[PDB]
């Protein structure tokens, strides 16, 4: 590890300059005690100027995430389906460094945006990093990378501005995905709960292109990248999600980090789905179009591994803000497609880093170095950190006997093309007509969520749209989703009051497919984590002694607990006043405490109604909810709150609510709470 | 708009490269239609090169904020006072740029945070660009330059995993405020509705410092700017502010926006306390310390102007993102003092735009360009646009006869120094005693409060 | 070794990219064998990248130059006059790396110009980075920094179509010198041999400024840093000097390189004069003016240490090109002084090198690191290497225990400012009268050289000056050189077309100093490393047998022998063809060729008239020549040069011409070759 090596220990010691000299740091050398500073004192210049250079650009996109450590573990020797040595055996350990991210918004913009998110991953492999640069949605919103300023500077703040930070709420957005049709599937899946996920833990990953695994003979399989998560999948609503933006702009990279720190680390299955060359075309659309998903029901996925992330950084800046992934980190065993979108991916990633950077020896970061030799002929640049010995650093070369040597096919496991791969015809800016259907998937997708779930996305739209100033945008909107559905376009035009234009049935089908809805992927597998808020007082004793009997139970189930009350001490994590509904998984009232809610209700340590709002806030985004201890009837009166409705628990025995509401945590959202289009 | 010469209009015409080649960018060249894109597609390249090099580091602070443009009108002839040119006649207009933020946020952090505020404003003289570069509250949390980064460490999120945004909410913050007790006053004030205005427009601007003004005779006093807001003064509620950060990340910007196209562009008194040299103790603390404020009741404000804010930029990043401000943007007529802050701030503002432009050229964009004319020895750097004519830039030459000639106090109308200005002591690295009551000012404040 | 740690092998192995990955870079991947090239190829862009941003900016000035690492040894315990950790002790060893360089020239000019000459060093101490960044001439141009720009814009190009390269030769550096009279000091230093050192190792250094040594009591004391060579002082000949620059731009640096890889490492004293701080006025001059020297009659050397350089770099780019001092780089025991010049330097040092790194980690860098442990808060910037464990970088804090703690002079021996120091008066922008004397030293400094010596001044003027087109800038330097010599502006104004002004004898005066004259400081103290041109031919294996005799006899004295012939074979190391006196130290021909030695010579091989004029060129420029093997006649008759002159050898005995050529060597140059006006 070359992270070892850079760590620096600052637990004892005297203050120095960046060249050893002890100094000091906190008075201004100046010309008598009420004088002007002078210009000889290098102390201060030398601080001074460390810090006016603290920035560096941000990303492009992504620029707002976070990163953690970990390590893949192959499940097998894949080597009959590909020359890669990171899967070339049993139980084989690579280090890894994930970062998660939104898309559009800048660094300190909120978590819980409504957005695209990424999910780029590195295997410091054994012959060389490979990085597979992907998002938590499989189909992304264009069709050629010559489009991508095209598309950001669309959903980023309009320019005049800077208005808005938020992705979907504004006219140029809607008035470009209206004039691209391409951008259909990814604007449903944004539109859907994988817009607002639950946490980096509860989505997947996918490489969204087809690549290539090509074997030590030459021979390829065309492969899309799945990484399944353990923890399951989840999402937030939305009016939580816009809640939570204000309340806590950090909560996914909080969620996290504290997942790590509690041994809770995260964990995905690698996956591919594998299928010829031959059928490229062969179902349905083209795999060289990244706006397609190949069903599962025509290609299943293969687990190829574990991914466990579960170190933290050191040094934020140095490992997560200066990570430098690129698709053109690539490995011998796989290989591009000629996806338009991935082909101009490459160019772009190595040359954007020298914007971050600010000089081309990026690699040489850290957190970018291989874990192997590095054996070339680049040389100088600025910030040049090693010393090379050779001198002679061409090739051919006798002078240092012909060092380093060539690496292919059949020397030194180079790195090789598909020997397979040919290219014919004209030398075109042309779309390839293959790509040209742009709703039928948009509309399986649709057709895959489940009833309550359609009338999320359906209110998403209509959230957004209803944000967007131009009626001849809104009208242009609605021609393309009735392109997709007629029923969503029907729904969406009512809250905007524009009439929606007659059905066109081209692209309409029934068909359905797995595992792309959220509420129809069942209760979580865990619900180690999980945050339950315990709203007590410190007025009761009884109050506070029941709570510590919640607690005690649920933290040996790996819940996460927060007992909260007016003012903290012994016991009690949170007051009313820092408290909110979005803080939790799952909120309980103990019954000691039922004089805070049943009432309207007034104190200065917190503001008008907080008890009972949190309580209330929680039941309307559907979370589990419950009163524990004797007489539940007054809180859940107070509430509205109805005691025989799913996901709300009432049991005077601590054991038995525990047990009904763990039953809650993991069936995680009560949908029946929310309202559905006739 | 004052920028006009700089505008390029795209409501017509054809695609073209950055050389004027018409092109066409939404498809890639490729080795047929199914095919690899190819490097010699060009058109491509220089788009996604752009693209993939748009973003420039944001400011160390202050990097969440927003900017408009308007005029400084003076109420009155100052001669009497200050040598200042842009205060030296009754309705003497000035163009303006104000850009206000706040500090320790990142982009895209959400306006309405609980923080300080920025409010800088450059008035392009007729002797030169003079920034004014203020918060919305009048004392700073410290007292030496030199620990400015340990403040900022402090507040911005703990740098292992850059959390928490939101300056005041965790340990490394109040265990700086606690050990450091100078910070005692500005803490109060963020604690405050003033940590939470309403608006750009309903909160006031302050230089903090002690500055000074100088006669063409030479004679000084010392000020303190105020800004008063016309608007008046307004705070949001904490549980509202907490819910705006959320639902409209950019509700300042975007009501400072709307304000100004809607003709309601934002007024300030633009005013001053003046006070003479023989008072820099005289008021119970040192005129040196930022950390106090004079009290109204010792000195009154005197009102110099007007400041409006009335139109809008045309590009966000080129206007507000570009707009580099110094103190060290100095005018004749005004000075410095030996305020410890202010001292170093003067080093920090030219060093740091090297780091956002990226090349020591950055005075000459347009935002940043001066609307008087240059004659200087500079020369060279990354991104020079100038085409110089003087083939000899040195002093002193005679192959330019002499020329650029020098200004100072008596030609040329030079800045100059303050001339009764001294220094008299040891070289040392030490805190004046006039500097330590860090207790009573901020009592002051809290007493002055409603209950509410 | 120094820097073995961040040394890269690539003596073995298989190419890699920057991350491991195994590669090849020989033929770009195209559509197609004569098909358009990719733009997948990321091996290509990896490598045309690096390429692409190979170079960064030159320094401003100085940017010609060659450096080399070493050692440096105190002499003593030191601690009586300073607090500095690496005086504390006899024998105690520091490393070190010096840059030498000339100063106007871009960084590919001729190392033989006439210019100021640059001696950095670098003492990596056990109590942090100690930067002495000095020059071979121990006075400058100009008494406050801000005029730098003036002086240096002046010197360079013009600015309109940069010509000439050549510092002197144009009007605006002459326009400069004679309106700021400041610079007449370092102007005849400059016009003296010091201009056209023979190598760096045959040239002193000097810190210029007035510093000051600070015991651990707070006592101070004002010393200036004298570097004397161990060499001995030796020049170029002007003539030579210019042809130089054309058959040998790296002369300077191919000397040094050459000298260490020998086991010659060259040599100085590093020594101080040491004088109290009450005698900043006492010698007729003011301390803080850098134009001035302290006479050593009334301040003798006391030496400190020895300096030796004994490594050549690994990578010249990684170690000599990235070398980035600052007189910044300061040590407890050191401190400044007001010297106007001295304190804007500081500044300067450290913002050029954000120019050059292209950001603010450059301390970074292997060659700029310290040999001690770095405890502070900066953080973050481009290009950040370190992974900071401390992740409460504040002062004052508790939850870092108060770690780092500050170092000042009474705890974890910080750097002080000597406390001694004050300051008093107004705030101005005004020159001290006592600066106003620019005129006295430049006449003490003439007044030193020998006759000779005094003419090779006067005709580096007259040639510099008859350059300059301007009549009025001719003009007004004669008007300042009057004031300096009435006869130094005659004799220049007699080569220009101008009458010198009427005698002013405000500054005149008769007084000299000693160690400032090269012609004066006698035989060299050690011939090892200078260069025997031995000219014999390959028509006559008797010539060939003289020449292997005579190498044998020079070599065991550590004399570098080349012999030059018409064509190449085992003993002869060099053509005709190539061969320039320029070359050589002293010139032997063996009377076995004596043939050869006609302006008739005539052969396909080399220009007409060669092997004489290399015997001819080097009679004229002083060094010693003979003729080997007792038939001498011929030659010295063919190249008009008097058997009887000194420095003229004749011998049949091999043993016997050795002996006296060796005294030729160490005198060095005949003096009396050279004609002086009347
Ligand atoms: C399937 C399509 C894509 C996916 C899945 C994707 C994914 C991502 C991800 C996850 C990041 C953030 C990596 C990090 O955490 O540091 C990112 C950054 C970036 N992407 Fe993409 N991307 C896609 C398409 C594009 C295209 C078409 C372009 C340009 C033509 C592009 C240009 C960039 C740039 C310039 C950055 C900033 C990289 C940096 O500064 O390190 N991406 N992408
Ligand atoms: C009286 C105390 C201070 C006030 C009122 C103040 C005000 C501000 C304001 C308003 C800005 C943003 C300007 C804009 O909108 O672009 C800012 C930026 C900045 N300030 Fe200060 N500041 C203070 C003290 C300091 C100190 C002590 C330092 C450093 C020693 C410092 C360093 C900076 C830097 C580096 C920036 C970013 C500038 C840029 O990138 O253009 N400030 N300051
Ligand atoms: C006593 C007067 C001076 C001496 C003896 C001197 C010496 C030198 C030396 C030896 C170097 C080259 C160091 C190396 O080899 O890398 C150099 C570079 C330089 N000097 Fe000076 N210097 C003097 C005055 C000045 C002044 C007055 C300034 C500016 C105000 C200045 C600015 C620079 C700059 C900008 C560089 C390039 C540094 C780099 O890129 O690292 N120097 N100086
Ligand atoms: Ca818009
Ligand atoms: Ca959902
Ligand atoms: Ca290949
Ligand atoms: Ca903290
Ligand atoms: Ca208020
Ligand atoms: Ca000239
Ligand atoms: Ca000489
Ligand atoms: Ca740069």
């Amino acid at each position: 590890s070359p992270l070892a090596a850079y760590e620096v220990d600052d637990s004892t010691g005297y203050l120095t300059s960046d060249v050893g000299g002890p100094i000091q740091d906190q008075t201004s050398l100046k010309a008598g005690i009420r004088g002007p500073t002078l210009l000889e004192d290098f102390m201060f210049r030398q601080k001074i100027q460390h810090f006016d250079h603290e920035r560096v650009p941000e990303r492009a996109v992504h620029a707002r995430g976070a990163g953690a450590h970990g390590t893949f573990t192959s499940y097998a020797d894949w080597s009959n389906i590909t020359a890669a040595s990171f899967l070339n055996a049993t139980g084989k350990q690579t280090p890894v460094f994930v970062r998660f991210s939104t898309v559009a918004g800048s660094r300190g913009s909120a978590d819980t945006a409504r957005d695209v998110h990424g999910f780029a991953t590195r295997f410091y492999t054994d012959e060389g990093n490979f990085d597979i640069v992907g998002n938590n949605i499989p189909v992304f919103f264009i069709q050629d990378a010559i489009q991508f300023p095209d598309l950001i500077h669309s959903v980023k703040p309009r320019p005049d501005n800077e208005i808005p930070q938020a992705a979907f709420a504004h006219d140029s957005a809607w008035d470009f995905f209206s004039q691209q049709p391409s951008t259909m599937h990814t604007l449903f899946w944004a539109m859907s709960g994988h817009g607002i996920p639950r946490s980096y833990r509860h989505m997947d990953g996918f490489g969204v292109h087809t690549f290539r695994f090509v074997k030590d003979d030459g021979s390829s399989k065309l492969i899309k990248w799945h990484f399944k998560s353990r923890q399951g999948k989840a999402s937030l609503v939305w009016e939580e999600a816009q809640v939570l933006s204000g309340k806590n702009a950090d909560f996914h990279r909080q969620d996290l980090w504290d997942a790590i720190e509690s041994g809770n680390g995260p964990e995905w299955d690698v996956c591919v789905q594998i299928v010829d060359e031959s059928q490229a075309q062969a179902f349905g659309f083209d795999l060289l179009d990244p706006t397609k998903i190949i069903p599962e029901e025509y290609a299943p996925l293969t687990k190829l591994g574990l991914l466990k992330l579960d170190r933290n950084p050191t040094n934020y800046f140095a490992e997560t803000e200066q990570v430098m992934f690129q698709p053109g980190h690539i490995v011998r065993g796989i290989d591009f497609t000629e996806d338009p979108l991935l082909q101009g991916r490459l160019f772009s990633y190595l040359d954007t880093q020298l914007n971050r950077n600010g000089g081309p020896n990026f690699e040489q970061l850290p957190i970018n170095m291989p874990r192997v030799p590095i054996h070339n002929n680049n040389r100088d640049g600025a910030g040049q950190m090693f010393i090379h010995r050779n001198k002679y650093p061409y090739t051919p070369n006798t002078l240092n006997s012909g060092y380093p040597r060539q690496a292919n096919q059949n020397a030194g496991r180079g790195f090789f093309t598909a020997p397979g791969r040919t290219a014919s015809g004209a030398l075109v800016r042309e779309v390839s007509p293959t790509f040209n259907d742009h709703w039928s998937q948009p509309r399986l997708f649709f057709n895959s969520l489940t009833p309550v779930e359609q009338q999320f996305l359906v209110n998403a739209m209509r959230f957004e749209i209803s944000l967007v100033k131009s009626e001849e945008v809104k009208k242009n909107v609605l021609t393309q989703l009735n392109r997709v559905s007629h029923d969503v376009a029907v729904r969406v035009a009512a809250a905007i009051g524009l009439g929606a234009p007659d059905a066109d049935d081209t692209y309409y089908h029934n068909n359905k497919t797995a595992g792309v809805s959220i509420v129809g992927s069942g209760p979580l597998p865990t619900i180690k984590t999980l945050r339950v808020g315990i709203l007590a007082t410190t007025s009761e004793s009884s109050a506070l002694d029941q709570a510590a009997q919640l607690r005690t139970r649920l933290e040996k189930d790996g819940l996460v607990v927060t007992v909260v009350a007016e003012t903290l001490r012994e016991g009690v994590d949170q007051t009313y006043s820092t408290a909110d509904a979005t803080g939790f998984d799952g909120v309980v009232v103990v019954d000691g405490a039922a004089a805070l809610f049943a009432s309207t209700a007034s104190s200065p340590l917190f503001p008008t109604g907080r008890p009972l709002q949190i309580f209330v806030d929680a039941y309307r985004w559907g979370k589990p909810v419950g009163v524990c201890g004797g007489k539940s009837s007054e809180v859940l009166d107070a509430a509205d709150v109805p005691e025989d409705g799913d996901g709300v628990y009432s049991e005077e025995s601590v054991d038995m609510f525990v047990e009904e509401f763990e039953k809650g945590l993991a069936t995680f959202r009560f949908t029946d709470r929310f309202a559905l289009d006739s």
